[PDB]
């Protein structure tokens, strides 16, 4: 199954992968985010958020400053290329987005925007 | 056993108590901190740290800005009345301090200074 990827965030602040490759010839791409482990959303929440490498920092800072009610994202943060809901243990969220929103030779980062000082629940994303 | 208290911080960011009362007639007071649950120091670290209510904020901010090597405390933070080591799952640390360092009618706060989730692992402590 190209044009999708299953990804997990555990009670350890770990994504089960840190490099996503998106196939140049997908019209759309889907991220299937789950949470094993036993910790609730308010303690060990994870979302999967996509931005350019450059924007990641800003998106995170403004995101944490948005609070739990906003899934730790700034409302209408135009830097956020795509994102899932914030999930807790045993929950499950998907996000599909147009691959046309991605550009060749750019660094993208995926990450979780839930609080933790110097991080980071992060990973790279890239076309191919 | 007055003049001491056993206190736990779990994989949930929860101290097992949030109000400590120090007996006016103890010469010294002892806090026995332990960590049930399974998560390592670098994920779910807990220390027990005591300051005035006033100082708590600055101590926490400068503490998180100190990093894991410094047990998330500012070196020689003179606002820190007493503190334990930072511990992970299965670990155990105690701290004794002079009750003379406490003053009647003042709000004191105990807290973990590890970089948090939704809000802070707080509690109160009072002379009586
Ligand atoms: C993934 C992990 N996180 C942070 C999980 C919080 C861990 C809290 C540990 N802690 C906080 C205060 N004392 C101990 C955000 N997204
Ligand atoms: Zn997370
Ligand atoms: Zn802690």
């Amino acid at each position: 199954a190209e044009c999708s990827v299953d990804i997990q965030g555990n009670d350890q602040m770990q994504f089960n992968t840190n490099a996503i490759t998106v196939d140049k010839s997908c019209k759309q791409f889907t991220v299937n985010l789950s949470h094993p482990g036993n910790l609730p959303k308010n303690v060990m929440g994870h979302n999967w958020v996509l931005s350019t490498a450059a924007d990641m920092q800003g998106v995170v800072t403004d995101g944490m400053a948005s609070g739990l009610d906003k899934d730790y994202l700034k409302p209408d943060d135009s830097r956020v290329i795509a994102h899932t809901k914030l999930i807790g243990s045993g929950e499950k969220d998907s996000v599909t987005f147009d691959v046309s929103k991605l550009k060749e030779g750019e660094q993208y980062m995926f990450f979780c925007t839930f609080p933790g000082g110097s991080a980071l629940m992060k990973g790279t994303l890239t076309l191919k």
